[PDB]
C-alpha cells in the first residue's frame, strides 16, 4: 500500500475481505464401507458405494469419513477391528465388491454365493466364503494379457506402492508358511531378512506372494473409483489412522530401526495410558513405540512414507492419540498392567515440518478427546490442526465443557458422536434423568422426542468448519446399531444398514439434512 | 521439555490445559446514564448509577456498556449527541448527580428543583435547569479549604489532567466571551494563541475557568465512584469513542498540527464516506482529519494522551470507525457532498504499537459494520482486537452472513443490536415477513411471541467472548424506546427508563438473565 496520507487507487472499495476455501464449511456423515447393505454379509465398493455417494450428494454433504481401512486383525477377540489391523498400509480385501469383478471378466455371475444373511457382518464366516472367490480373481487377473495386466504391473512397481507392498506381501507369505504367533519366533534367516533366505521365500512362495500384490491392486482400483466418484460430486474423503502400528506385522519386521526394540528384535517398551483415577490400572495397549530420536536423522522418512500412502487414499484423515506426538505413555515391556509407566517426549512439530516439506499441506484431524495435557493443544495449535468436539459428552460437567457449541472454535470437528459412542437415541435411553434435563435445557427447552433432531442441528449449526453425523442418527437407529463399545470384544464392527432400507428410499432424510446444511452455511 | 525420546517429569498428567482470563466469556447491558430514571429531567452518576449496578450485580452481568460521556453539542440539530461532542476529554456537567452534591455540602437540599417531567430527556430544557446549579456547587467547592478543595487541587494539577483540562477550560472561557460560531472567527492573538493573549484571558475569564475545572472535577469523583463500586461487584465498564474530534474544540484549537489545516486553521480535507450504491451521493461528517504522517514523527503523542483519557475512564472501549486507522474516506472541504474524496492510507499497526508502548494492554473494539476491506480485517486482526456481530443484521441475505451466529469467532463482541438499531420487538414489528420466516427458522422454528428471548439467548449462546444487550430489551419495549434512528437529527438520546420501573423490582428479569448466563458459561 502507498505511504500513510497518501492517496489509495480509486477502486479501494472493491478490496473486499479474503474467504479462504480451506475455511469453508462442510458437513459429512460417517459410514464405514462395511456397513453398506447388500448380499454378501459385507459392504463393499461395488454399487452401494455408488448409491451412498449419490445420497451423500442429494443431502449436500461433502465428506464421507470412514474408519481406517486396513485388513484388520483376525487373530484374537479384535474381531473385525480397523484399529488392530495387519498392516498399516494395505486395503482390507473383504471390502472389494464380488460384483465389479464379475464386471471386469474376473469372476463369474456363476461362481458369486447364494445372497447370505444382510442383518449382520460375521467376521468369524466372512473370510471363508469371500477370500476365495478374491483369490481366484486375483489368479485370474495374474494369467490375463490386456489392459488390467499393464496397470497391474505399473501398480506393483510404482516406487511409493512397492516402498511398503513388497515387504507387505513377503511377511504375509513367511506368516502363512512358518505360522507362529509373531515374527519374534521365525527361523532366524527369516526373522533377520537375510536377502538369500528372501530370494529363497520368492521361489517357493512366489503364487501367495503374486496373488497377494494382485489382491493390493484390486483394492486399489476399486477405491480409487470410488475416490474419483466422490470427488466427481463434490464429496472428500476423510479417512483415519492409528499412531500406533502392531508389533506382528510387515510395519515393524521390516523397518525394525524404526521402533524400540531389543537387539532380539523384542519390545523394550510398549504403549498405553496411566490411570487418570480410573479403575486403579490405566489401558495396556501393548504396541511397540517408535524410536523418535533414530526417526528425526533420517527426516521421520518412515512416517513420510505412512502420510504419502494415506494421502493415496484420502483428502484429509483423523491421527487416533495425536497427543502421542507431544507425550507418549512407555510400560516396560514385561509388565501385564500400565501402572508402571513414564511420559516420554513425543517429536513435536518437527516431525510436521519434515511432512510438509516431503508431501506438502495436508489436513491432518487431531483426536483430542480425554485428558489432554497443555503441550498437546500448544503442538496441534503450532500446526493449525483441528481438534474434535463430541455432543454426547458435553452435558455431564459445566458450562465449561469444551464439547458444548459456545466452547466450539472454527478450527475443529464437531460430532454428535463417533463410532466409539451409542447412537443419539441409545444414549438419550440411559442418559441419567439430570443430563437429560440439561441437554434439553441447553438446546432451547425442544422436547424429548425430538433429541435426535436437537443434536444434529447443534452439530451443524456450530462454528466448527466440519460436523460430522452418524449414518444410524440419520436413520433414526438406537443401541442395536451402536458401531463399538471401547471396554469390550464382541459384537463390534459388524452394524449394516438393514436390507429394508436403500439409498433410493432415503430422500426425505437427505432434503431434512439438506435444508438445516443451507440455514447453516454448510452446502 | 527434556529432548525427544526421554522421560518428562512423575506429575506430566497435572500440567492441565491453560484457560487465558482474556478469554473469560462475559455479558453485559448497554445503558447511557442519561436512561437511568430519577426526578431531574435527566439520568446521573447518583443513586440510581448504584441501584443499577446492583441489578447488573443480581443478573450475573460483568460489563456495563455506556455511549462517550463527553458534553454533547449544543450547536446545531445534534441535540444531545454523544457522537458530537465539544471535547474529546471532558465529561458531560449534565451527567453529575444533584442529590451526590447535597450529600458532598456543595448544595443545599432546598436549592433542588421540584420533580421534573421524568419520560424522556429534553435537551431543550435540561442545561436551563441543572447548568446553575452545577455552577453553584462548583462556586462552594472553589470557596471550601477542607478535603475536597484538596482533591481538586490535586486533579487541576496532575499531567494527565491538565495535558487536556487547562486547554478545554481556555477554549471555553474563549468560546463564552467572542461567541463566533467557530474559533476560525477568532481574534487574532486567541486563535492564535499569543502567550500574553492567554495570560489576559485567565484574568479577565478567571472565575468562568476556575468554575469549568471545578465542574470537571465533580464529574470525575463521581465517575471514579461509580467506577469503584462496578469494580466492587466484578462490572467492567465499557466506553466509546468516535475516531474524529470536531473541528471547534480545544483537541483541534490548541493542537492545530495534528490535523490537516491550512495556514489560517481552516480543514484542507474533512472526514465521510463515499456512496457504496447508496442514495448516489454518501455521508459527509465534515470533522477535520489528522496528519497521521506528522503524528508518526512525534511517536503519535496526541493520540497516547487520548487513549490515557479513555483508560482512566474505562476499563475497555470501543473506536467507532476503525476502519479510518486502515484507511479513509477525504472530502475537500469546500464541496458540499461526499462524493468527490478519495481514499487515503491510514497509519497501520504503528499507531496501536506507540500506544502498546506508552500505556501497556488495553481491550479496543473495532466498530466494524458496514463495508470494509480487507486490509482492516487485516490491521484488526494484527493487534488482536475483537470486531462486532449484530444479530439485527444477521438475517436479510444469505448463510454468509457474518452476522450470523455460525459465523461468529471467540474474539468479538455480539449484540442483539446497538443504540443505532430498533429495540428487538420494534425491529420485529417492522420486517419483512420473508424476513421474518427466515429469522425463525434460523433459531429454531422458536415461536414470533418469543422473538425478545430467541436473540437474547442467541447473544447469550454465541462463541462470541462478549455478549451485549441493550436494557430496552431486558424491558420488553417497542420503538418509542429506540435510542437513536442513524439518518435523523430530532427525537434521539432521550429514552429514559420509566418512573415506574425501578432496579428493586426487576429481580424478575435479572434472574431470567442470570439462567441463561449460566447455562452459556457468562456468570
Ligand atoms: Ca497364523
Ligand atoms: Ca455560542
Amino acid at each position: 500500500v502507498p505511504a500513510v496520507g497518501e492517496d489509495f487507487p480509486i477502486d479501494y472499495a472493491d478490496w473486499l475481505p479474503k474467504r479462504d476455501p480451506n475455511d469453508r464449511r462442510r458437513a459429512g456423515i460417517l459410514l464405514h464401507p462395511t456397513s453398506f447393505p447388500g448380499p454378501y454379509g459385507i459392504g463393499d465398493l461395488g454399487p452401494q458405494a455408488f448409491k451412498f455417494l449419490d445420497w451423500l450428494h442429494l443431502a449436500g454433504c461433502s465428506l464421507w469419513q470412514v474408519l481406517p481401512l486396513v485388513p484388520p486383525g483376525k487373530r484374537g477377540n479384535e474381531d473385525g477391528s480397523p484399529y488392530s489391523g495387519q498392516d498399516a498400509n494395505c486395503g482390507n480385501t473383504l471390502l472389494i465388491s464380488l460384483e465389479e469383478l464379475v464386471d471386469d471378466g474376473l469372476l463369474k455371475m456363476e461362481e458369486l454365493p447364494e445372497p447370505l444373511p444382510t442383518d449382520r457382518v460375521n467376521y468369524s464366516t466372512i473370510s471363508e466364503i469371500k477370500d476365495p472367490l478374491i483369490t481366484k480373481a486375483a489368479k485370474r487377473l495374474l494369467s490375463s494379457e490386456g489392459e488390467l495386466k499393464d496397470q497391474l504391473e505399473n501398480f506393483r512397481r510404482d516406487p511409493n506402492i512397492s516402498s511398503w507392498l513388497e515387504d507387505a506381501a513377503y511377511f504375509a507369505a513367511i506368516d502363512n508358511s512358518v505360522n507362529t504367533i509373531s515374527w519374534y519366533d521365525w527361523p532366524e534367516p527369516l526373522k533377520n531378512r537375510h536377502l538369500a533366505a528372501l530370494e529363497e521365500v520368492y521361489q517357493s512362495e512366489k503364487d501367495f506372494i503374486d496373488i497377494f500384490i494382485a489382491q493390493q491392486f484390486l483394492f486399489q482400483r476399486q477405491w480409487k473409483k470410488v475416490r474419483d466418484y466422490a470427488r466427481s460430486k463434490g464429496i472428500s474423503i476423510m479417512g483415519d489412522m492409528p499412531i500406533y502400528v502392531g508389533y506382528h506385522s510387515a510395519d515393524v519386521w521390516a523397518n525394525k530401526k524404526q521402533f524400540l526394540l531389543n537387539r532380539k528384535g523384542f519390545p523394550l517398551i510398549v504403549s498405553g495410558v496411566p490411570p487418570d483415577a480410573f479403575s486403579e490400572t490405566g489401558q495396556l495397549w501393548g504396541s511397540p513405540l517408535y524410536d523418535w530420536k533414530a526417526m528425526e536423522k533420517d527426516g521421520f522418512s518412515w512416517w513420510v512414507r505412512r502420510i504419502q500412502r494415506a494421502t493415496d487414499l484420502f483428502d484429509e484423515f483423523r491421527i487416533d492419540h495425536f497427543r502421542g506426538f507431544a507425550g507418549f505413555w512407555a510400560v516396560p515391556s514385561e509388565e501385564k498392567i500400565a501402572i508402571l509407566g513414564r511420559w516420554k517426549v513425543g517429536p513435536g512439530k518437527p516431525l510436521f515440518d519434515a511432512i510438509l516439506q516431503a508431501v506438502g499441506k495436508i489436513n491432518i484431524i487431531a483426536e483430542d478427546l480425554g485428558v489432554i495435557t497443555e503441550d498437546v493443544v500448544q503442538l496441534r495449535k503450532s500446526i493449525e490442526a483441528p481438534g474434535m468436539a463430541v455432543l454426547q459428552f458435553a452435558f455431564g460437567s459445566d458450562a465449561e465443557n469444551p464439547h458444548l457449541p459456545h466452547n466450539h472454535e472454527q478450527n475443529q470437528v464437531v460430532y454428535t458422536g463417533t463410532h466409539d459412542n451409542d447412537t443419539i437415541r441409545g444414549w438419550w435411553d440411559t442418559l441419567p434423568q439430570e443430563e437429560k434435563s440439561n441437554v434439553l435445557k441447553y438446546l432451547s427447552n425442544i422436547e424429548e422426542e425430538e433429541i435426535s433432531r436437537g443434536l444434529i442441528e447443534g452439530a451443524v449449526s456450530s462454528v466448527a468448519r466440519i460436523a460430522i453425523i452418524p449414518m444410524q442418527d440419520v436413520l433414526g437407529l438406537g443401541s442395536d446399531s451402536r458401531m463399538n463399545i471401547p471396554a469390550t470384544q464382541f459384537g463390534n464392527w459388524s452394524w449394516r444398514i438393514p436390507s429394508s432400507t436403500s439409498f433410493d428410499n432415503l430422500d426425505a432424510e437427505a432434503k431434512k439434512l439438506r435444508d438445516i446444511l443451507a440455514t447453516y452455511g454448510r452446502l
